[PDB]
């Protein structure tokens, strides 16, 4: 066995996805050609991504005591994720999202916090042992802010590393004090646009956007630029990482794969450059497929691409 | 082998309340959701069961969790589920309902196992159709299977109650209506089938007389807030609505049809049958959903005495 | 008026000869006759001569054959006041040539019978509504028959359909769906249901098939073997009356008129099938019909 | 009175246009039909009447519906039906011609009342036949009755124009021809009577001269599209056809004989009589069916 | 020539006796005579003796009776160029046995007269065409008489038919139909039509029956009572001329020759019948046919008396 | 190009000694007075210079007599004044100190030029800040100016030593502490910031751990006569006080920060930096005044080797 070097705290959802010819207009009933139900949520997705890439992973999230919660746990373990630290809350509904997708790819999403919204800064104290010994710690913005803050404080207290995915941006000022406690931050084009006000329209403006993030507490900024690669910005360097050429199929939650892959290399003490490249390759393989379950990138697939 | 026979769809309704529906490309935060039994066939069969009618229900669900939930809730409402097909390798039909604060909704329905029905399959139920004093049909299952049920009833000298919802292809249902002894369209369905919008009792009668030409001998125009209108070759009677507190009018027609079906199997006069459905619909609007809040015989008789 | 008949009017040019002529040949005919024809006028006359209160609705051309058809109708007791005379069209007409052995060749011109439209039927909305039973055949445009059937349905009447000639089976599946009573014979039931009624066991099977298509009452005309009544609730075999057989053409058209008359008089259903069965048997004993069975004759046969 | 006397068959013609003849046991549909007066007797009698001839037509019909209609059609054509015998207990003559879209025809003919004539029946018309300047006959009634009419004309010194159509028993008509003063066969009939096929004017004269051996003094070979050829013991003259737009050539011979007989009854020169029949036949082809050319049309064509 | 005669040529063996022989008996006769005979020859000689331009076609054998026949005809003015002489056949000849009371008995061998065939008549198409009138009888093969009558009909001429002997009444029905003039005596009219002409009323009815059979002119030879002209336009009775009667044999043959001769001369029909009536009366005043045959001078004298 | 950057307040101190503090409306005589350099900015800069550190000092004085005086005394204490801004139309900062023989102090402070600093004014010193190994801030200048400097250091990957003195509004400076790599609060300032009174080494440590939660990686609790406590995520070490003849303990913390900065800028181990400022603090209390009488490298090393 292996000590848990990566700690992920974040949301657990059951995603109900439907494919249809046309999205329903207000007041309209339409037909869909099919649907699926699978594990979802920024927390569980990133934790799974770390697991499929070989990381020693400890995921902490909450499901309800209901049929969707039993489904979320059953999937995560089918995905090699130990659910020992996943809270089961009786008298709350499991978080869950409604995803409607039409032929052209346009979609509408609606998310119910469910068991994710029950986290308090006090509930985090129970995991301070696991957090304090974790080499890197992944957060998102799909759980209550006081709970994310409590994790970030604990990490600073132990002198660890907080990787923050600032997604969804939400209240930008409310996350200003979360970013201050983060050690690494990985915004995409939109998120960096709201946090700094600078739209990363090209590589010169994206470097200016990253240098503004250096002023807010993070020491490493990794601007996820989608099809145009990634930009690593620090006080001491700026390096563009060329995107990997792949057949694009479904680009949803590629960033979630990116953070996971980065966190696995980081937990392995690989040099920072190798960490960014491992994340960018994990994201590249994540677009070549549909979904982030069994189709999530593995170490074998990623390293062959590299 | 029961005096009332319902053949139709079984859905699972994933309803999601939220402040505003998502515009295309948008993510929204919903305030909560529920999962429950739906479908026009399962609604109407449950409405008969809760009103004390002896009913045999025929429908299909997948061998998945949503199938298990539909079967279990059917039993909870008094419906015997022994004639419900459980088809492997096919998802239970499901509907994604998004409900706004203002009230505007948005539905997306996946046929699911409901689409697996064939005219061949109906031969396995010829026994139950023979003993049926009335047979309820809707438009949420393959047309050839609806037609096969209709032929069995007509050969057996029974009675067919056709809810023409959704209208779909009105020309395709021309033959199903031809074999339908009783047809119960609401305002919209009457206007689409005949081209006459029932804006008043004069016009509603005219739409009903246009339907008499197509095979039915009894037409029951459901007018929502204005009650119903019985039209036949011999009489026109307008049934006033019962004064009730309106809360959620969805599927008020489904409870009206089960109310009529039960009173019909009880050999009650035709007028009494329509009144029973008119009361059962009235109770259906006073509560939310059909489910375990579906009208009971106790409640209906109370409303007629009032 | 309690019986409404909407159908074809023909003039039947019938010729008898020892052998039918081959292409390009000229033969001599031992004789010929000319009489009223067409499934519509035959049934309408059979009802008239049996004492029914009937309104016949047919079309004839404004030519000599039109005046021959109207004249012969009036002498059989049928009021022709509702028979349209159409200018610039020929009356319906059928040449029949008969060989000594019986092999016959027929050529039919639709004439005025093809001029009926579904809009033309609105002029008879009041008649159709007041009728207790309405007799229809397949010798007029399908759109016109459907208009009549829709009128009866709206009014709650009864539609007696003789599916003759069978013609396009698919086109008339929807005329059957609006029919209350259907009266196919052996050959017609075979084509419609795909079941040959070669005996009473298979005849019931075919009749049950027809019950799946809209009619509630099926009366299989079985020729020399009587008729079979098939409904959701009963099956009865109506044995034929023993009679000397002379010419069996259009015996079914007197059976349908006999049923119509008894039905219009509110007699029990079995009594209506027997009354039609007697009228058919009386028809076979004579040629053509100028001697269409009468109520007096039919009642004598039942006793 | 009535200088021109015609005796022969009266028919009603039911003609049905249709696409493919019915096979035994089949029921076909026909695009349409017409119904009109028929029979070579009535056809020629109507031809004379419409051309201004004083005509007394004698024919037999049944006491049935097609009789009344045959009589009604005659009157509208301008033919007096006072001498048409109506026999009760017999069918009127009738034919059923079923044409095809390819041309094939199936004809069934019931002789009807036409077969009832006897040699005795003719004596009731001994007066009329005597006054007859000319007498038209055909081969569609009993032979015994044709002979009796001929004997009556010969006994009064009149004239007997015989249309030898249909030929039928060529041998049985050797004695009707001998009582005939004028004979007007077409190509097929002349070939079947004399044995000479009239393919060209020389061979047609050879056929006519053989016919002169059998009693007729005048022979008029109706050559169809090439006119007609007059053959007698003293002369042979070809009568060129009139150039006309051909449409339907059926029974143009009947319009020819009637036109000749009208000119003959008016005492016109023999050549003028033949040319009048040539013109009447030319007009008859330009249309479909009888009422057949009129005198105004025949003169218009002759002088065109 | 303008008159054509086709018919029989006989040598008549006439024997007189008191009583005809009964079967098996042998009886003496008081005399006999041999001379020309036959209906073809008799009418041909009468035409020649009355001055008419005549072409006679008959057949005789190459035997003595043929040479006798031929010599007599030339003795009476008849050119015999067109008389066939067939070898291997006996000249036509009749056996006449006459009682002293008047009755008589005749047995006729056809001889060369029977050798005529329809084909043989093609050789006289030229002579037939030039003929104004053609005289026929019933003493030659029927197919040959028809062949001639067809040639006259096609040529537009006239066929005078003497329906004698009557023989098969159905066989001569179609010879009468091609005949323009017919001159039966009382008995011949009786068998052809069925009406016995016992007087002028019944004689006319017999003539009108013959008018139905094709001929345009009927001349009923009534013997001692004259003749009757019957046509579709007129009926005229020609009284007999008063003459002393001696032997009336073949008086009809002289009547047909008289009519023929006047016809070829284009005299009116009435005058042709009277010319025959006069010639017939002259014939009865004398005995025999060729010798008794009248002449133009004898006829005109009688007509002018 | 200097290895230490100090930014802060500059004051002229008018110190007056008398027997009794005047009461309102009263005029008392003072035995003597002196006029010298002051302000936490200048004090820390002067101590750095007097200990041998290469320092660039940034502060503001007016264009008046006290501006010339402060500049003159800075140059005497070894401090290059090239980068001290001189602002026209504003007085030089100045405190008025009246101290009794008994020992009761009384201070009235005019902000003067010190309050003119803005966040924009800091952009002129981005070059110096980027080259600085360590940077010292205090709480005697506008807050947005200190935050501007701290952001500039974060961008350049430098180090920010924060003296949280005067604490003032602790909530205001929570975002400045997040940018502060090293923080050196005394007992009173630690109690205000965290809420824990450092009465002994257990409570002092607990306050230090609570301060690590707010972003700083190194905490140095100045305990005065009881030494100092170094607290980090990896270690806790109590640095015993050097035995010295206490005379005047005023501004001993400023000498402690100057000593730490100097030994930090020479790359001495962390422990050797804490003891360097421990010794410089001890010397500072044996004498009066933190100007010409500031400790020196010779003095500090001699105490460390005593
Ligand atoms: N089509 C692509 N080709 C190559 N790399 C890709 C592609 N899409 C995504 N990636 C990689 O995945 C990372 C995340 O992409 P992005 O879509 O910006 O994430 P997010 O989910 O935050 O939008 C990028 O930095 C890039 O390296
Ligand atoms: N507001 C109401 N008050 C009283 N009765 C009602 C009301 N709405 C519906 N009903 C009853 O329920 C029946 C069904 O109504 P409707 O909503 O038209 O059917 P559907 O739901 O199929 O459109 C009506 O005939 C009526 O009797
Ligand atoms: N030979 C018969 N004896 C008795 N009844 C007969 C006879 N033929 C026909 N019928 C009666 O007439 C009806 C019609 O016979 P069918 O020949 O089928 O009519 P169609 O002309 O319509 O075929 C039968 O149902 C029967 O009752
Ligand atoms: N196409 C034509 N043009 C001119 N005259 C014609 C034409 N066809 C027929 N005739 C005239 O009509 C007469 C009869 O024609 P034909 O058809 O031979 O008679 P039938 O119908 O008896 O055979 C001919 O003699 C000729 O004069
Ligand atoms: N006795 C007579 N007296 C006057 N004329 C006669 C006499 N006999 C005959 N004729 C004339 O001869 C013609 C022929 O007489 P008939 O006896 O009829 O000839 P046959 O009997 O030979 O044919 C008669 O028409 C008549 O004109
Ligand atoms: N009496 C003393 N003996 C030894 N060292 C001292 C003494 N006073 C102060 N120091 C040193 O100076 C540092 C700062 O003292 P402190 O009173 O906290 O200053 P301030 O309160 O002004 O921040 C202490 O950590 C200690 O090392
Ligand atoms: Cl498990
Ligand atoms: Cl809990
Ligand atoms: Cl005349
Ligand atoms: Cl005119
Ligand atoms: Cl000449
Ligand atoms: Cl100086
Ligand atoms: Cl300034």
């Amino acid at each position: 066995h292996h000590h848990h070097k990566i700690f992920v705290f974040g949301s657990v959802n059951v995603d109900v996805s439907a494919r249809m010819a046309a999205l329903p207009r207000p007041g309209q009933t339409v037909n869909a050609s099919g649907y699926g139900i699978g594990l979802g949520g920024k927390g569980a997705n990133q934790a799974v991504a770390v697991a499929k890439l070989g990381g020693a992973i400890r995921f902490v999230g909450a499901v309800g005591h209901d049929a969707f919660g039993e489904l979320a746990l059953k999937q995560m373990r089918e995905f090699g994720l130990d659910t020992g630290s996943v809270r089961v809350i009786d008298d709350v509904d499991t978080g869950m999202a409604i995803i409607q997708v039409e032929e052209t790819g346009q979609n509408t999403i609606a998310v119910c916090a469910g068991a994710n919204a029950r986290w308090s800064s006090a509930d985090i104290d129970a995991y301070g042992a696991d957090i304090a010994k974790a080499r890197i710690t992944l957060l998102q913005r799909e759980v209550p802010h006081e709970a994310n803050l409590a994790v970030a404080k604990a990490v600073r207290a132990a002198g660890g590393t907080v990787l923050l995915d600032p997604a969804p941006v939400g209240d930008a000022s409310q996350m200003a004090d979360l970013i201050a406690l983060s050690d690494i931050i990985s915004p995409n084009e939109t998120e960096a646009a709201e946090i700094t006000g600078i739209e990363p329209t090209d590589l010169a403006s994206a470097e200016a956007a990253g240098r503004k993030l250096l002023e807010r507490g993070p020491k490493i900024v990794i601007l996820k630029l989608g099809s145009r690669g990634a930009l690593l910005v620090t006080a001491d360097e700026v390096k563009h990482f060329t995107p990997f050429k792949v057949k694009v199929v479904d680009t949803v939650a590629a960033g979630d794969s990116f953070n996971g892959g980065f966190a696995v290399a980081f937990s392995q003490a690989r040099p920072l450059h190798d960490c960014v490249r491992y994340g960018s390759a994990a994201g590249a393989i994540a677009v070549t497929r549909v979904g982030a379950g069994a189709a999530a990138p593995t170490a074998r697939e990623v390293e062959e691409l590299i």
